[PDB]
């Protein structure tokens, strides 16, 4: 045991046959055909040949199109959108420019009612309503703009998060662009596809932290690069296995390593590998990375990443940490001033998310005449626009969008609001989130009034995509019945979650509140846990 359990052949990864045991349907899958050759051999050309007739017909094209197909970033919505796909992207930090957001409207404008994006809890673009027969085009779209898609989905390492404020903000830390693209661009081997890579046990969240606030969450990822000075030389320490899951909820966890600023891509390969080959591939709720960690024990684990890198050394956590612990998370809707003299950035709302293909065009527009030409999403679904000259805010604050449905400046609870794409999409989700959340907020405003930010999650199912456990107030969708037996949506509401250097994860604090008595819930919450008023 600890014998690596996958091999290369003829260019692919595979589980060798004597560890092929008590293995999930989603690894026979990987064996059966490598999801890799959809891109690779382009059976991708001959997925946009097959009516859905024909794609439902047989077994082999029904796991291409509903998880092979991931690897591509494109994800079949069986039950809520037949035929239909969401595309997710590559975008380290959250960075997009305006010929991105743009060609982005035009792909979802083909669609009318059925197109629109979302920002995603990864600072990520979601692409919605597209078909088959258009994918061969969007992928030469994608990438003839900067953007890829590839590996975004399943047994893959996941959007690289880092500082939203990342090369513009006063306080910075360190700029966290340059190793969230080097990450980035090693995991998806420079849009070509890092095969030593998509066989992975599970998926893998990556972050890269640069703010004193801790905006990249560094506590809820499998690899979470911390900064710190080891010798005058700068880098990261690093921590390890945070995840969600139906079954499991673990904070990350020190490592004990340190890593310069060049080792930064060699440790998240050796990672990479150790996991590829040594992770659990059997029942699939123990088979994120944490899993593997508490079967060997950190030390035994480390030695494996550690063996496992260039010169097989490892440096020891170093004691001079970057990120000051006794620190205030920063508004960023809003206007505020950038680290450049005379420039600002002005966060705007985006109302859980969701965007419209017109909507789109006008940010991008915006982005254009009053900043930089570019935009940074954020891990609250919404985006700031950078590198705005002070004289154009007073005009950039008039613009029709940012008075009716961005807001710099929306209420107060709108402020940190957060919810997963839901059962409006989501084949998975127990109840709908993004329409029931900004119904729940409104007239929780109503009701009462705060003074302190509040952080709203709803998240549709145990999965937890909308972090329900980081929230002040969260709410996990669950199905819940009537003293007379009536199936109504509801939720579990989570309080006590808790952001930044002294991040905790927040408990069930009243289970199964159903849907028409979930706003009483949540303001008795409000009055009782965060000092807000009736009236
Ligand atoms: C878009 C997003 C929700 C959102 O509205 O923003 C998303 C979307 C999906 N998540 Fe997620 N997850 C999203 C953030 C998360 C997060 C938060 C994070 O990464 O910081 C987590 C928890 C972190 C973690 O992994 O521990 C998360 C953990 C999951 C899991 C649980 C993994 C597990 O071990 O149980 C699933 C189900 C799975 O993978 O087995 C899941 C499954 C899904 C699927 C693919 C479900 C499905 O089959 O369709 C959702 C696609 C739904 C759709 O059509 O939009 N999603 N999901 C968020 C992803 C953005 C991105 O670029 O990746
Ligand atoms: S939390 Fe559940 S319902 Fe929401 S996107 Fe994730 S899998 Fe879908």
């Amino acid at each position: 045991r600890l014998e690596p359990r996958v091999e290369e052949r003829d260019g692919f990864w595979v589980l060798k046959e004597e560890f092929r045991s008590g293995i999930n349907p989603a690894e026979k899958v990987k064996i059966e055909k490598d999801p890799m050759k959809l891109f690779i051999e382009d059976g991708i050309s001959d997925l946009a040949t097959l009516s859905m007739e024909e794609v439902d017909k047989s077994k082999h094209n029904k796991d291409d199109i509903d998880v092979r197909l991931k690897w591509l970033g494109l994800f079949h919505r069986r039950k809520h959108h037949y035929g239909r796909f969401m595309m997710r992207l590559k975008l380290p930090n959250g960075v997009t420019t305006s010929e991105q957001t743009r060609y982005l409207a035009s792909v979802i404008k083909k669609y009318g009612k059925d197109g629109c994006a979302d920002v995603t809890t990864r600072q990520n673009w979601q692409i919605r309503g597209v078909v088959l027969p258009d994918v061969p085009e969007i992928i030469k779209g994608l990438e003839s703009v900067g953007l890829t898609s590839l590996q975004s989905g399943m047994d893959n390492v996941r959007n690289p998060v880092g500082n939203p404020l990342a090369g513009i903000d006063p306080h910075e830390i360190v700029d966290t662009r340059p190793f969230t693209n080097l990450i980035s661009q090693f995991v998806t081997a420079n849009s070509r596809g890092n095969l030593s890579i998509t066989n992975l046990p599970r998926k893998w969240n990556p972050c890269v932290i640069g703010s004193h606030d801790l905006y990249e969450h560094p506590h809820i990822n499998d690899l979470a690069y911390m900064p710190a000075t080891k010798n005058g030389k700068f880098g990261f320490n690093l921590l390890v296995g945070g995840f969600f899951s139906i079954k499991r909820c673990e904070e990350a966890i020190p490592l004990d390593a340190w890593v310069s600023a060049e080792d930064v891509v060699p440790v998240c390969k050796a990672m990479l590998e150790a996991f590829r080959d040594l992770g659990f591939r059997g029942n699939r709720q123990k088979c994120r990375m944490m899993w593997l960690i508490d079967e060997l024990g950190m030390e035994a684990f480390r030695g494996e990443v550690e063996k496992r890198m260039p010169e097989q050394v490892l440096e020891r956590a170093s004691s001079e940490e970057l990120v000051q612990k006794d620190w205030e998370r920063r508004e960023y809707l809003g206007v505020h001033p950038q680290k450049q003299q005379g420039l600002s950035f002005v966060g705007l709302h985006i109302p859980v998310g969701r965007l419209q293909a017109d909507e789109m065009e006008e940010l991008a527009r915006i982005a254009d005449v009053y900043g930089s030409g570019e935009l940074r999403l954020t891990v609250e679904q919404n985006i700031i626009i950078p590198n705005v000259e002070n004289s154009k805010i007073d005009s950039l604050l008039n613009e029709p969008l940012l008075k009716e449905r961005y807001s710099p400046e929306p209420p107060i609870l709108m402020k940190g609001l957060v919810a997963c794409t839901g059962s409006q999409f989501c084949g998975q989700a127990i109840i709908e989130t993004k329409a029931r959340a900004l119904k729940v907020t409104e007239e929780v405003q109503r009701l009462v009034s705060v003074t302190r930010p509040v952080r709203m999650h709803w998240t549709g199912c145990p999965n937890s995509c909308g972090q329900v456990q980081v929230a002040d107030i969260g709410f996990m969708g669950c199905m819940t019945r009537d003293e007379n037996g009536k199936p109504c949506e509801g939720a579990d509401v989570f309080v006590g979650g808790r952001i930044g250097s002294d991040s905790h994860l927040g408990d069930i604090y009243k289970k199964a509140v159903p849907c028409k008595d979930l706003v009483p819930v949540v303001a008795e919450i409000l009055i009782n846990q965060f000092g807000a008023v009736p009236r």
